């Protein structure tokens, strides 16, 4: 298909999978918005290989090999996701380094793994979420990447910790645990408690500890918003606040994360306030 | 109750929970057999606290505190398991050190944990299984403990690896994985493969690698049997060969460990051959 229809393919992907990020980045100007769609499609395919694919090691390495060919300028394909990403790399000075780092992060979910410390958690969050922020920065803040980089990495930490805090039960059912073992020990929340899906006072202490780290990272990220160009401030600030609002959503539902999303109306409220 | 009935309480525990070890150690002379029953009851209660209890951290620490009081000679109780173990410590020169080490091993299952390497696996096997061998040695080989110690530790490795190899699916359903991550990577058996309960050629390669380590440890342990007193040779050799036979049982059932036990008749055959 042509470039317009390849980008529209990516528009469908982001709209189907993230009401938050599709709504936030729809507010960007045309070519920046389309580039975000193409970058999102790259991230979605990598994560879905590892989290939903039936042969994730072989499929992720094949994806990595395709990205190598893409970066050499030699990938000949009819895949709309690569057609769109080719244009985005041509149109904006996208840096391949965080794209490779995403793949490093996805490799971390191929085999059994225990998060021991908060440092272990941030290492994982850096490679699977902070890298997304870094992929986007040349589109969102041309010429100002080094100025906003730290806030973008920390926004990744904030969003990934939020994701983890929302998904404790979903991940448990999928035989994954991202809560640090050392905080489980600190607060006296055992593996048997977690397996029993217990929402007790120790769980809440641990959950709030992580949530407060996320809130600190969101605050640090939002402090950098004046350094973005004006046309990126509502998209980035809106994405940040809409995703942060998952935390208070869970609190308002009494920390029940073993069975949470921000309502459509609340997303509109946050976007209006940014605007 | 009196001492005879306290030991009979422990006899019921071992008979209910292990046809293999009850049958093997029933062949010991009277007082050694009864001491093994009491030691088994100690190990069973510790493991069941951690693997079946609803508050395993609090309950295991309370068990540890009771054992501290027991070792000080100050535990006043009507618990038949402690009455029997008091007599066994009085009657044979039992060493408390491996009993404490068991509790260290049980603590390892209180919180999320990933076995990375074979060294990690042997560290775990030492504390939960090798320690049982060490608790028993003053009963099984009085005056000859240092001579047979290494074989007893390695018999622990052999039996625990066998247990793990039989229980991969049972442990997975309980959100535990004891297969080393580095062997999963070596053989290309992913977390998604394991979650999918796939019995493929990579699984079999990994399973056989561990089984061959266990077989080596069984061989080393059995090589020490002539150093045991005559009355312990059939109990120890019988326990070893009956538990080893789980490995070939699984092989004969095509490695299907996601849904295996040695038949009663095969246990009798092994005991007769020892005799
Ligand atoms: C480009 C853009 C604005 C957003 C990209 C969003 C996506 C799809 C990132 C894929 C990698 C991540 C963050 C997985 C989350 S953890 P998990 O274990 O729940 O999976
Ligand atoms: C904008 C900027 C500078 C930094 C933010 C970068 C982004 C969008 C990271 C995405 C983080 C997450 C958790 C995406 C959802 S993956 P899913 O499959 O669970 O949904
Ligand atoms: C005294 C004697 C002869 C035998 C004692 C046997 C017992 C009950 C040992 C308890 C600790 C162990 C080895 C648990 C096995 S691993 P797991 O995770 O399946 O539990
Ligand atoms: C005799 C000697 C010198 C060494 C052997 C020591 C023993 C008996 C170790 C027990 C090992 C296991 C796996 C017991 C079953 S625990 P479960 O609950 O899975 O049954
Ligand atoms: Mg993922
Ligand atoms: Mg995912
Ligand atoms: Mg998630
Ligand atoms: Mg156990
Ligand atoms: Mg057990
Ligand atoms: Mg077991």
């Amino acid at each position: 298909m042509d470039l317009n229809n390849a980008y529209d393919h990516c528009k469908n992907i982001i709209e189907k999978h993230s009401k938050t990020f599709s709504k936030a980045f729809a507010m960007l100007p045309k070519h920046q918005k389309r580039a975000v769609w193409a970058i999102y499609a790259f991230c979605r395919r990598a994560d879905d290989i590892v989290d939903e694919g039936e042969n994730p090691k072989e499929e992720l390495e094949a994806f990595a090999v395709e990205f190598d060919l893409f970066m050499e300028g030699r990938l000949e394909t009819e895949d709309p996701c690569w057609i769109a990403l080719q244009d985005a790399f041509e149109r904006f000075p996208l840096d391949p380094a965080p794209f490779y780092e995403m793949i490093v992060g996805q490799r971390m979910d191929l085999y059994p793994k225990t998060i021991d410390t908060k440092d272990d958690l941030l290492h994982y969050c850096y490679h699977v979420a902070s890298t997304v922020g870094l992929m986007l920065l040349p589109v969102l803040a041309p010429g100002k990447v080094s100025r906003v980089k730290t806030g973008a990495i920390e926004l990744g930490y904030a969003m990934q910790i939020t994701n983890i805090l929302r998904d404790i039960g979903e991940d448990l059912d999928n035989h994954r645990i991202y809560i640090p073992k050392q905080m489980m020990i600190e607060y006296g929340y055992t593996r048997t408690d977690l397996h029993n899906k217990k929402v007790n006072e120790a769980f809440i202490q641990l959950w709030e500890d992580l949530a407060q780290d996320a809130e600190h990272y969101y605050r640090n990220a939002l402090a950098t918003l004046p350094e973005y160009p004006v046309y990126s401030r509502t998209p980035v600030g809106g994405a940040a606040k809409m995703y942060r609002a998952i935390i208070q959503t869970v609190r308002n539902n009494d920390y029940q994360v073993f069975g949470n999303y921000v309502s459509d109306q609340m997303k509109k409220q946050i976007i209006a306030e940014m605007q």
